């Protein structure tokens, strides 16, 4: 029932994501010089360095907020992909599966801890 435990759990999950080769297209903001129309399609760019920096600045109050930003990385990749002939989108799907598999217990433990706190 540790209400703060999610933060270090998210830091470790981000470390595993950065070592994963599938995170390569998502480690830094999408390069607007490489994709000049990117902002005509994507309203809110998001990437794993931004998520890590937001976490380390103490600007996430809960792991649900961090989740929303990580899922936005995958949603943006899905919206910007032209077709199946895209290594980036395929990497996004495997990385999303890995993320969801690992974040499930972080979310559950946090929500359980907060329910215990408010008992
Ligand atoms: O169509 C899609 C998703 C689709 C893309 C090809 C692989 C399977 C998933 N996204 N999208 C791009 N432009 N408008 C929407």
């Amino acid at each position: 029932y540790d209400i703060q435990a999610w933060k270090k759990q998210c830091e470790e999950l981000l470390n595993l994501i950065f070592q994963c080769e599938d995170s390569e297209p998502f480690r830094q903001p999408v390069d607007l010089l490489e994709y000049p129309d990117y902002r005509d399609i994507i309203d809110t760019p998001m990437d794993f360095a931004t998520v890590r920096e937001t976490l380390e600045a103490g600007n996430y109050e809960s792991p649900m907020e961090l989740c929303k930003d990580v899922r936005l990385i995958f949603s943006n990749s899905k919206a910007y992909t032209p077709s199946k002939r895209s290594r980036i989108y395929s990497m996004s799907l495997r990385l999303s599966a890995f993320f969801e598999e690992h974040i499930s217990s972080v979310l559950s433990d946090y929500k359980s801890a907060l329910r215990f706190h408010k008992r």
